[PDB]
């Protein structure tokens, strides 16, 4: 069980809304990202890809405002981090979101 899989279990089927580890509301998502970035020193690729999926679910829902806030909040925490892996994780999230934006949405 990855970080978010364990958070999902302590939060039963998948909500239909964009969700990270079962969290739909923005403040719940925000607290999850905070705990992930500030307590984990070696993030799992599986958790990074669940963030990618949360982001492209927001695009599919046309919730570009919530996406903007989520990216910017993650950018702040991940680049405040002492560990260089979080900088790479943030780059990786942006890169993969843009592959989906470009190929699916023409952007």
């Amino acid at each position: 069980k990855s970080f978010f899989d364990k958070k999902r279990s302590e939060r039963g089927f998948r909500p239909a809304a964009p969700n990270l580890a079962g969290a739909v509301e923005f403040s719940d998502v925000k607290t999850l990202l905070k705990e992930w970035i500030t307590t984990i020193s070696d993030p799992m690729e599986e958790d990074i890809l669940q963030v990618v999926r949360y982001c492209t679910d927001l695009i599919e829902e046309k919730d570009l405002e919530k996406l903007d806030l989520v990216i910017k909040y993650m950018k702040r925490l991940m680049q405040q981090s002492v560990e260089s892996v979080w900088n790479m994780a943030f780059d990786f999230i942006l890169d993969n979101v843009q592959v989906v934006l470009q190929q699916t949405y023409g952007s």
